[PDB]
């Protein structure tokens, strides 16, 4: 006994996808030249299910074991183009996620992102929605450390729990002082404070207390002697980590006296006005190791990357022993363990040094020629 199907047919071209929303698992049949925005209309008209919500919120998505590898499909795609075979599983998922951001005030809010679009572009959406002007200078990092600009937040491993902070990363323009806007002027203040005791803008000792001496006419108003006695202040969270162990405490109440009876705001603008006046302000370090005449062992120094040119300074006194200008750097090439320079008829040799961050100094150089070129189509 055997039988011949009548609905056997032949030569089946279209792909057999099992289209997945939600618990739902139901297979469609697609050609396969189909752009992937048709086959989201096709799955709208076939499947009631789909139309929870609009199609900007909702896209075709490829999981895979790995969370860090599942795929957004393009819809300026075709569909054979994601080597898809027949009993493949496409998601119609929803594009949005929570993205916790502890923010510059300190305030942690919740905001709505494209888990499909790059950091680059969320940046923008961030920005827009917590009153940002200038998000080309803004970007990311991770409590546990930039992230990658031209990548998504999926491909980097950051989990939905996980809470960002957005920071100040280029600076490029800096619009002055003035207290009309006094949350404006809290957010410059945390801004420029937190680079100095993170060690990003390293200052002198002294400076570091004169810095102190204001916070603490912020934070704790005029110097009340008698509240203000010595061991009251946890120095932690006054100085950079390379100052607390030292007796520094009275410099810092010296420099908090002279402040008198200056307003809460009036310090901040203080802090801001001499932090913006150090050279090293705008500057962005890394530690790197070069190779001298002189020996076959690599001396570490710090090369910092400003607005406009790249120096390289002592680890020190930092004091800059050589500044090329932007303008002087014909090609820059980096590596998981060097960095190298070419400056063309500027300079004979290049410039090569062993470094960990090869990898975002190149990110940073090329952000602010982005910059640049970004301020300049049409002047």
């Amino acid at each position: 006994d055997t039988a011949n199907n009548p609905l056997y047919k032949e030569a089946m071209v279209a792909l057999s996808l099992k289209i997945s929303i939600g618990n739902v698992v139901k297979t469609m049949q697609f050609e396969p030249s189909t752009m992937v925005y048709d086959a989201c209309r096709m799955i709208r008209e076939r499947i009631p299910e789909a139309l929870a919500g609009p199609p900007n919120d909702f896209g075709l998505f490829l999981s895979d074991d790995d969370p860090k590898k599942g795929i957004w499909l393009e819809a300026g795609k075709a569909l054979d183009y994601y080597m898809l075979r027949n009993g493949d599983t496409m998601e119609y998922r929803k594009k949005q996620r929570p993205l916790k951001i502890r923010m510059l005030d300190g305030t942690v809010k919740t905001i709505m992102v494209d888990d499909s679009k790059t950091v680059t572009d969320m940046l923008m959406t961030i920005c827009a929605r917590i009153g940002i002007t200038n998000h080309d200078e803004y970007s990311l990092v991770r409590e546990l450390n930039w992230l990658d600009h031209g990548r998504t937040l999926r491909e980097q491993g950051v989990e939905e729990h996980e809470t960002l902070l957005l920071r100040r990363k280029f600076f490029y323009s800096d619009q002055n002082v003035d207290s009309r806007d006094p949350v404006q002027l809290n957010l410059l203040y945390v801004q420029a404070r937190d680079d100095i005791l993170n060690g990003s803008h390293p200052v002198s000792f002294d400076k570091a207390c004169e810095f102190a001496g204001f916070q603490c006419q912020i934070q704790f108003g005029p110097h009340n002697e008698q509240k203000h006695k010595a061991g009251f202040l946890d120095l932690k969270d006054f100085l950079p980590k390379e100052y607390v162990k030292q007796k520094g405490e009275r410099k810092i109440f010296q420099a908090h006296k002279n402040c008198g009876q200056m307003s809460e705001i009036e310090a901040k603008v203080r802090y801001v006005k001499l932090a913006r006046s150090l050279k090293t302000y705008g500057v962005s370090f890394f530690l790197v190791k070069e190779k001298m005449k002189g020996k076959n062992k690599l001396v570490p120094r710090l090369l910092g990357i400003t607005k406009e040119c790249v120096m390289r300074v002592d680890e020190k006194t930092k004091e800059v022993i050589q500044e090329w200008s932007l303008t002087n750097i014909k090609r820059w090439a980096a590596s998981p363990k060097s960095f190298t320079l070419d400056f063309g008829d500027y300079q004979d040799g290049y410039y090569s040094v062993q470094t960990t961050e090869g990898e975002q100094i190149a990110q940073l150089i090329a952000g602010y020629i982005d910059i640049i070129l970004k301020k300049k189509k049409s002047k």
